[PDB]
């Protein structure tokens, strides 16, 4: 009975992310996931994947001032997850409504016409199981695309094929 | 007391447009212009265009719930200006702090990979131009695009390569 | 639509009501809620609560003449909600521009100097959530104080400070 | 930190209870409810049904040793829930073969030549449709008396008439 039962994830430390300030927090047990894409380039080794958050973060708080990178989790095609903001602070990626009650996790590529890698699939899926067993999110949480809460073609027509037919896929 | 033009605008009525929802007001004079596009399906004719404007505020009050098209205005390829949310209600294009400071104008289609043609920055250009003239934006207001102040593609490469040239453009 | 329904409520006849005159439908569902306080006596028990609710309608009624209690619905500080106009009909709270496109709830009592009672707040966070499930309120409604629609300190300063702090609170 | 349970339920330390120390889980969702009275002293107002809560579970917890107050719901005639054990703990109200397989509530008075006043019986309806709504309760579950179960006079002649009215109530 392993208190914490779930998960490999690449922590901020080590894809060298800046030291994150945002104090606004989320209440567990949390009921929503929104799925995104980057819209950017992909990523398929550990080297190459924790270059591209380091990106992301860069643009988000470089250009756009933010406090740090937008999602709580982003998904590599090396196919782990990299810790975002993570599952007690309010992210920044699907608008002020959507926002305070969600966990937004982001695939890192472009999935308009292609697919996540399985790898990239199953650490997506696994990470969700993850956050259900630590009470992070409701064990009934819902999957909703970025496109289905915010006017976006995120996480692209690929994807948003995919998590639609996911166990706790609610349009 | 001179008030001249300018409004070649296709008022919502003409489109369609379903009644709008939204109370809360922008204060005069604006200061910021946010230039998004619609990531969307482009249209040449003020036949297609109007439906067009339909289809997109369509997306965002019956998929999303939100209580108009989210845009201010929007901008046809047939080089007309689409009256959205108009120029004294807050829009929802640009999240909670640029939606209560700007005016958000999209053009519609997606412009990764197309210029928008001449006719339809030539009635951006005038907008922009007849909204101080009105009192509606400052004289020198700014202008940014929508990736300047949110993360995404929005408003598309070569449309953004374009809005960069502009005089009232800004960092 | 639904066979019985959702929360608890003090209905008409119980609280000795006077009959509704009222036919100005609502459109469902509705978007806006409106918190006011109601200025007047307050009361902590359900004797006392069904008193006060009456001498509000009474007031409307007889003095203002109107066809019913302005409120939608009531909130008692002895923490029950009472049956006003209701979901379905047109209330008199918010004047001209809100009336039609919003539900009123009203406390009863004076809060610019003092709070009402935990119960109090969550019969009302209750009934709203009950409104969503119904379906008499969209699901991403929004909360707006008295003073936020029309000039007045109602809902009073105290509880202004506290529909601040909800999850659908739109200044 | 978001709205509060449904059900309008007084919690627990708004009652001024003494701390559980019972932790036998209830495995949700529970198919039986029973409904009991307490025998004891009857409250209208939340002030005396407070206090009413708070003699009952120390009965319960100085006088019979118990982990805690042996119901999971009492039912005020200020028509109002009070949080006993909950919905995930299992109570000690019906005896042994009772007590893991179902939730107890019980109604604070002597219920054999009175009956609760429709706040009441309105309350506890709806305690347990937000019992289904949150999912520890059946979505068809089945409400048996006390005196159903284990000799008693409980819930009271009157109440018991009552709840065989109901329409989840099993032979
Ligand atoms: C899911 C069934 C109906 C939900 C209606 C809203 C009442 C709240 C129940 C959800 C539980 C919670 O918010 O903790």
């Amino acid at each position: 009975e392993d208190p914490p039962a779930c998960g490999s994830i690449v922590p901020r430390r080590e894809w060298r992310a800046l030291a994150s300030e945002c104090r606004e927090r989320l209440t567990r047990p949390v009921r929503y996931v929104v799925v995104s894409h980057t819209a950017g380039s992909h990523c398929d080794t550990p080297a190459s994947c924790a270059q591209q958050a380091q990106n992301v973060q860069s643009y988000h708080v470089r250009n756009l001032g933010w406090c740090d990178v937008g999602y709580n989790f982003l998904i590599g095609e090396d196919g782990l997850v990299y810790e975002g903001r993570g599952w007690n602070i309010k992210g920044a990626h699907a608008g002020p409504t959507w926002n305070p009650i969600s966990i937004g996790i982001s695939f890192m590529g472009n999935y308009m016409n292609r697919v996540p890698p399985p790898r990239a699939l199953r650490a997506a899926q696994n990470l969700l199981a993850c956050g259900v067993a630590l009470g992070a999110l409701r064990s009934n949480y819902e999957v909703k695309g970025h496109r289905d809460v915010q006017p976006t073609l995120s996480p692209g027509d690929r994807l948003y094929e995919i998590i639609q037919t996911w166990s706790h896929y609610r349009a």
